[PDB]
């Protein structure tokens, strides 16, 4: 029956320890409110005080911002602002404190709580890799809504603050301290001692008040909307209540901060946001199997490369696991060995500690063409060629020249792994765990036992994909398993469009502004067109023509010689030095491809025609049950190959489009198309009930 509690000490300096009773991080619930209320007159009714402090008690972090739930509570927007005012006018109390008040920081201090450490006159944080002072909550669909779109601009500058909360970026202790965030870095020894001590002691070309920050303003409005859409509402909103903030006054703005986190709550993009927020920790929590994970000691590495360094370079560094490669090309382990050594070389950036811990991490890695070192790997991840008969011989290596409980981790993209484990001795201990290049930026991994991997090596393999900072989702084996198989439609229509008459320029553009990163053809061109377009033919074997491509544009482009950006040239040119106009839109592929149309589509149906046929191939593998959950396509979507995070995922967006709504869609574009469109076969069954993918569905 408590929550904050204070004891001042000898020296009248009063120390307020923040610790939720029950939960594992200090959030900031609805009844902490009249706690902070009741003791903070105490503060006052004393008037025998000097300094007051704020700490933490929970190792693990300071205050991880308000909860998400809190904001669910609540069904208008006059209730979402209330809440807002709420708390911009409590933090008022807090600043208005005749005595100085100090937040010392240890641990994360995100969200709200970072708006606390705003109200406080002073801030002390420690030197830990753990505390990151940010202002996620755009990233929520919704907006800081407690006085940190005012309190925290004049305190480093508008356009410093502006990318903190348009971003939801996270800072790092010594580099808080630069922007004046935090006053002093400490470290975790001497904060409460320290703050205590401070807590006794009582450009301008671009700062011109209308035209230096007007210009600033024009000019991050256009960046944000370029790079945006226009398709994030909060993204309008922050701009418009810390303009008028700034511009207008304190007060004023104030208060239309507490209208946009109303209104902001209720929109639709927000709502889908949070939904995947809610689903991303469900994932962060999920295991997979109920066995007990195997021990993760130490890992090996099959194949060289920028491949392979990339996975034993999260392995290591960013999961802690030493990884030895082996590689029979002694050419291709160097490769992999420096590709793992530019990435600790970001110590030239300010970062990444030093020599200390770059030769620290680097020690954990390490490779070998000879075999010598792998009788005690407990799991060895495989990234050799795409060959059926290669990976079994693999298979047939690692249980020869490894222990026996060690599990073989294959990053396949178009073989069974039921293939792979045909000719195992132990066929228990043998997954799939497919990654996407680059390994270091992708953060999806597809998990795929067959039919007789252990229920202790699922969880032990999902165990280290967490590890090393990935979101894991768990598929059946199938072929194309997830991902790849909800986008192999999705790029054939886009190249269908054209041999239709269509530009390039327009497809991309038409699908960027639907929600999507970058469009069909050049994600084509990034992730390369061999690799691409070599699972077309593995699909269509297994699942019929819906997966066919034009009768003979990819023979024709690849028969150049035109691999994408891998090599010289692709869809687009690369070969833009000067760099006048970045967008490449190589000319050399519309005669290389037959193209009779002229451009009769339009914009929005481009990148509807398309997203259709991937949310007909996507609701197909959860009647298949090739994706466990409904949860899982979700993030498996939205992760893997960035479906409109504002949207929810592919399974959300059928709920808020309607079911009903869309098998009228794809029958209707079946008519026009061809029948590749025709609804799924379980879709017209949820077309006809109300029935929709999650709860809550009015």
């Amino acid at each position: 029956t408590s929550a904050f509690t204070l004891n001042v000490r000898l020296d009248n300096i009063a120390v307020i320890t923040i610790d939720v009773p029950g939960e594992k991080m200090n959030t900031l619930k609805a009844e902490f409110a009249s706690q902070v209320r009741a003791i903070i007159k105490q503060l006052r009714e004393n008037k025998e005080l000097r300094g007051v402090v704020f700490v933490s008690a929970k190792p693990d972090n300071f205050i991880a911002g308000a909860d998400i739930n809190m904001i669910g509570n609540c069904k208008t927007a006059q209730e979402a602002e209330a809440l807002a005012r709420q708390g911009q006018q409590l933090m008022a109390e807090i600043h208005a404190l005749p005595i100085q008040v100090i937040a010392a920081i240890h641990g994360a201090c995100l969200g709200g709580g970072l708006e606390l450490a705003l109200a406080c006159h002073g801030r002390v944080c420690t030197d830990d890799p753990k505390t990151v002072l940010g202002l996620p909550e755009v990233q929520l669909g919704l907006l800081p809504g407690s006085g940190g779109t005012q309190r925290l601009p004049r305190l480093i500058g508008v356009s410093t603050a502006l990318e903190m909360i348009l971003t939801g970026k996270q800072l790092r202790a010594k580099q808080a301290l630069k922007l004046g965030l935090v006053d002093d870095v400490v470290p975790h020894s001497i904060l409460l001692e320290a703050a205590v001590e401070l807590a006794k002691k009582e450009r301008e070309r671009i700062l011109a008040g209308p035209l230096g920050r007007a210009l600033l303003f024009k000019m991050v409005g256009k960046k944000t909307e370029h790079k945006t859409q226009g398709n994030y509402p909060a993204t309008e909103r922050i701009l418009e209540v810390v303009e008028t903030g700034l511009a207008q006054g304190t007060s004023s703005g104030y208060d239309a901060e507490a209208r946009a986190f109303g209104e902001l709550a209720m929109t639709p993009q927000s709502q889908a946001l949070r939904s995947i927020f809610f689903a991303s920790t469900d994932v962060k929590k999920d295991p997979g199997s109920d066995a007990p994970p195997a021990p993760l000691n130490s890992v090996g590495i099959l194949g060289g490369g920028l491949m392979g360094g990339g996975i034993a370079y999260v392995t290591a560094c960013k999961a802690g696991i030493p990884v030895r490669i082996k590689d029979i090309n002694p050419q291709g382990i160097n490769h992999a060995l420096k590709y793992s050594w530019d990435q600790l070389e970001g110590k030239v950036r300010r970062r990444h500690l030093k020599a200390s811990e770059r030769d620290k991490q680097l020690a954990l890695i390490s490779g070998t063409t000879d075999y010598r070192g792998f009788a005690h790997r407990d799991l060895i991840i495989e990234a050799v060629f795409e060959n059926l008969e290669l990976k079994q011989q693999m298979v047939a290596e690692v249980e020869q020249n490894c222990a026996a409980h060690t599990i073989f981790a294959s990053n396949t993209s178009s073989l069974p792994i039921g293939d792979i484990a045909a000719h195992a001795t132990r066929p228990e201990q043998v997954i799939g765990l497919h990654f996407f290049s680059p390994v270091e930026k992708m953060p999806l991994v597809e998990i795929i036992p067959h039919a007789g991997t252990s229920a202790q090596t699922i969880a032990t393999t999902v165990k280290l994909a967490k590890k090393q900072g990935k979101t894991p989702i768990v598929v059946r084996d199938k072929a194309g398993f997830y991902v790849n198989r909800i986008l192999a439609p999705y790029i054939n229509e886009a190249i269908r469009m054209l041999t239709q008459g269509e530009r390039v320029e327009h497809i991309d553009a038409a699908l960027v502004k639907f929600g999507f990163p970058v469009g069909p053809i050049q994600l084509l061109d990034e992730v390369g067109i061999d690799t691409g377009t070599k699972i077309i033919p593995v699909l269509e074997a297994a699942y019929g023509e819906r997966f066919s491509a034009p009768a003979n544009v990819v023979s024709s482009i690849l028969n150049d010689d035109r691999k994408g950006r891998k090599n010289g040239r692709g869809f687009y040119l690369y070969g833009q030095k000067g760099r006048k106009s970045k967008k490449q839109v190589d000319p050399a592929i519309y005669p290389l491809i037959g193209t009779q149309g002229q451009g009769r589509i339009s914009a929005p149906q481009v990148a509807e025609r398309c997203v259709m046929l991937m949310l007909n191939e996507a609701v197909r593998c959860v009647d298949e049950q090739v994706i466990r959950s409904v949860r899982d396509g979700d993030i498996g979507a939205v992760f893997g190959i960035g479906f409109p995070p504002f949207l929810g995922g592919p399974f959300r967006y059928i709920d808020s489009l309607g079911a009903g709504e869309v098998v009228a869609i794809m029958q209707r574009l079946a008519t026009q198309y061809g029948s590749r469109f025709t609804p799924c076969e379980r879709l017209v069954e949820m077309g006809a009930r109300g029935e929709s993918f999650w709860k809550t569905t009015a």
